[PDB]
């Protein structure tokens, strides 16, 4: 019941508005440069179109989640990348050395992979996703049936086949799993006791700490997902300088190496946060 | 896993470890190497265009700054030319190399100590020393797990009474709640007569809750950075940058500094010595 | 008991004070009115693939002085006799005998070493106590939040006869339960019932892990805020905290062996300093 | 088990903190005069070199602990002092009036005896320490065996040797010390009780408390060795105001008599402590 | 020790009375004594240069505000030379002097009035009128050392049985409680048959919490001093001096002046009194 894929991932709150925060804001956020713009930055696709936005978000999850992403490059300009589309990570792998999009290998300029700045949250980040969802799991079985055990102890001398024992235990599951709205009756000299009762401020306490711990493996502050332990302009600045500008330095290194952008060296790409701050509204 | 956490992987699944790692490591990788004088050739170029590690300059140095900080050393495979120059430097992990007496082996040959750069951290690394710790921190989260809703660790089935029971008797009741605790039929558990149920080992629910947080600030202990930095409890983004580079980073970019500055990997280290720019990552904030 | 610096470097707070302190002197410049003495630029010579530099010389020499009281270098001079190059050497390489001193087996002459005495006889002879304690706190806390009885009795309950090898092999039974042989399930015999006594204290765990790590940093010479511990700024005020208080008592010690005649010639006129402004320049705007 | 030596008082905490926020100034505040520096100031050792902080550091502390301390004076300038060493405290004693070192007896303008501002710490702080040292002992004890007193009850009626009951006793004691991880067996009707359980808050408000004393004997406010109950030129001002001054003042005392410093009345020799002010560095 | 706190190196003993002295006693003697006149010679000398009695001037006023605090007076021994001029003065211990009727003995002999000069205080001296309140100080730390552990004071070993036991039977298990109690075989006792063990007089830990806090303020207010100056609960150190000087040390200092200013030690006290100079504490404070 572990959380090992990215739609497990997503079905936690925390995960999600974490994601959001960051993955929404890189693909907000435009690439810049001094001297002319290589032509792959405002064109993705030009079949199934694919918007800019769209690339650079996709690239942002799988960077996140699998620590690794492609784009398939169009070169045309004999040399020169003139764009580029994002392609899901099912869709390609790396064998020995070579690289294989739909299973045909491929030439290793009609691609660019992208390294992101850990091997991604689902490699690191299954246990606590996987605790994270379970708490709250946790606290709706217990809200209303606190006791993990139920005995269910006879008081009577009667000799009861395993079969017979089997019988009086499953009318009183069929209680619990709300049957005659939970009333159960015990025979004869049977007394149900409950054994096990759950520690209401551990699933309480542990809930936030869960939070917490989110935030912490996807490195935006608890507070920015309302977890618990200032105007926009401000939130956005600590957004970025902390938690987006990492995903940010790893896409700009890639694409700022000769494959890509070969006069990276006078003039690099680099990603311009403070257009999102000129984007804010004014008061 | 696991047993203790002795792997950077197992470690790096500790979400207050990671965060830690994230702001120590990845603000090292951001870094600008910086002279006055003309710049060394292997700082803008890790991996040359024709290979296939393309290891860009970001990820080499934080390659480099976690393995100081979890393994107390990192190497980087240095690509001399013919006149003896660094043109170019790749790290390379821990588990392709090391060291035997004076001789320094990559992948299981020996090499000349000019092929290599070698750095030392500040200490034996977090995987010598933080090792128990991070078991703690780790085991904590999994014992609230457990003990969240079976509190109590230990059942004991008591006999009240001279009942007659074989031992197939007592393994049949005995099998019926080792079910139960492992929630088939919904944790009911049935005891035959003159028999009980008795609960023992009840957890602490407030040294576990206390306990987390505590395993968090030790993480933050350990590897150098606050606690309120990674969220454990006890202004704006410059502050916050200057505190983290202040205390947590420049250890750890003083150690590296220290390395290149020496005559194989900068010649003019006294006139022009070679310095990381914290102050680049302040210009980068917007305003 | 912890008793070797390894050990006590796994106590988080150790490390903690112990990286504040030692990187904080290491980073710290050695400045000079006069020209330098050649050995400040020079730990090793230049070299390959490792070697000591003088950042990693003052770190191991404030390590050296703070746990264990002492510290040496090992010098080069030149034909003139003045130390042009000085690295540190581990403290299991030399031994002081007499008022001789010995690296490796050897005796050697007393021109070949620096010496360093610290502010103290080390923390691994003062702070034994208070590191075994901190460390034992944390892994009590570990056994008991999951096992509070201290004492766990089976009692028996009839008047059968049990032989030591009987008694033996049930609290076995008990003991593989409390490691989880059928779900930690246990059957008691019906001259049998389990007994928990003992039962820990979790406040005065809870509360004695923090004032052990304030304990930590009280025998470091560190505010115990400065390792998050709890007692009922900007960058550059708590750097002039830490250096005031927490490190000048150590490069005062380093300082004064530094400014003496085998080391500094010109000591007397312009003496060498440490320059912790230099620490406060760096820190960006 | 009392905490009569340095070495013993040492090894608690709050006492090496505060004896080294004491000690260390000290001998880092330089000593000063109008018009000429008597030469036994900047020189200690011209064999076994003492450098001249150590010189102060060590007085300090003996004055300290034991509430006297010795220099050995080089009087060469037939009469001036033009050096003084530190020398250790069992290295001196004073016979009826005579002073012996080494034990032979030695000329009174030999040697320079300082008497501190008490009869020192190891004689008034003796009880105070060690309760501070016993008290952490104690909560380690009691943290986990809370109950000083472990009663095992006999119930049935056999009569047992005083061997049988020491066999009995023996094996729950071991069960304590840990055996089988703390299981015992009682044999027969057997319960064991447990008695004079710890009183927890005692033990945690205690700590504090001791440290609170610690300070006190030492003549360090409690904040300063962080018990519970300022930029650095403030709380140094503080320290040296009300902590330290005290001790300067017993030492230039002596310093400023005759046999050390004969122009002491128009020119005394002072510590200085505005010296560390001015080391702190200005943001 | 021992019983009550009679003698002045049992109260210094108590960390509190221990740091009310330093600070009251220290202030004292760290305060210049000053003149608008020439100066007494007495003030600059206590001990001269020849002597085996090397009492320095601070220690001459240290020991004098100690005795005039705990015993309520104190002498100096003054050197007059043949022209009657004192020119120089030292304090002697309480033990070596006294008074009968009129005649101040010292030393068991008889001397002049004139050889001595003895100092009255504010009142009969701590070692009277502190006495219980410094015994109740100490008793309180003694207490929860012993009640920490051992809560109750009194063991009552019950017989529950008409069970046959010989005085020795019990005899036998008094002892092996006796032995428990003072720690042997790691606190464990046997209870035959039929006996059983209870405990009483289970000490009171609050009162013992909050008595420890109180018994330091009342050492505060006997040694008038203010109970925060000692950390007990209830700005700068330019305004902590002054408070500490304006209530807990002039009453002391003026006494002493008083004595100082009659014609037999200052003749001059109309036009030109010695006066203690505390602004001369303040200037020692750096900026």
């Amino acid at each position: 019941e572990a959380v090992t894929t990215r739609a497990e991932a997503l079905t936690i709150p925390a995960v999600l508005r974490a994601r959001n925060l960051l993955s929404t804001t890189v693909a907000r956020t435009p690439l810049v440069c001094d001297g002319t713009l290589p032509p792959f930055v405002p064109v993705a696709a030009p079949a199934t179109m694919q918007t800019p936005f769209h690339r650079m978000l996709a690239t942002a999850d799988d960077l996140l989640f699998n620590g690794v992403a492609c784009w398939a490059l169009d070169r045309d300009e004999s040399g020169t990348c003139i764009g580029a589309i994002h392609i899901p990570l099912d869709t390609w792998q790396i064998e020995e050395n070579t690289v294989r999009v739909n299973g045909k290998a491929v030439d290793p300029m009609e691609v660019c992979i992208f390294v992101g700045i850990h091997g991604g949250l689902l490699t690191h980040a299954s246990e606590t996703f996987t605790d994270a969802r379970n708490l709250v799991r946790a606290a709706a079985r217990v809200a209303q049936n606190p006791a993990a055990l139920i005995e269910l102890r006879q008081t009577n001398n009667a000799q009861l086949s395993p079969d017979d024992v089997d019988r009086i235990i499953n009318g009183y599951v069929a209680a619990r799993r709300g049957r005659n709205s939970g009333v159960g009756f015990s025979s004869s000299g049977l007394e149900v006791h409950e054994h096990e009762m759950a520690k209401e401020n551990l699933l309480i306490e542990g809930r936030n700490a869960a939070a917490v711990d989110v935030a912490r493996a996807m490195n935006v502050p608890a507070a920015f997902i309302d977890a618990t332990v200032q105007n926009a302009a401000s939130r956005m600045i600590e957004l970025v300088t902390f938690g987006v500008e990492p995903l940010m330095s790893a896409i700009e290194a890639r694409l700022n190496q000769p494959d890509m952008h070969a006069d990276h060296l006078a003039n690099p790409l680099k990603f311009d946060p403070a257009a999102l701050l000129d984007a804010i509204p004014t008061t």
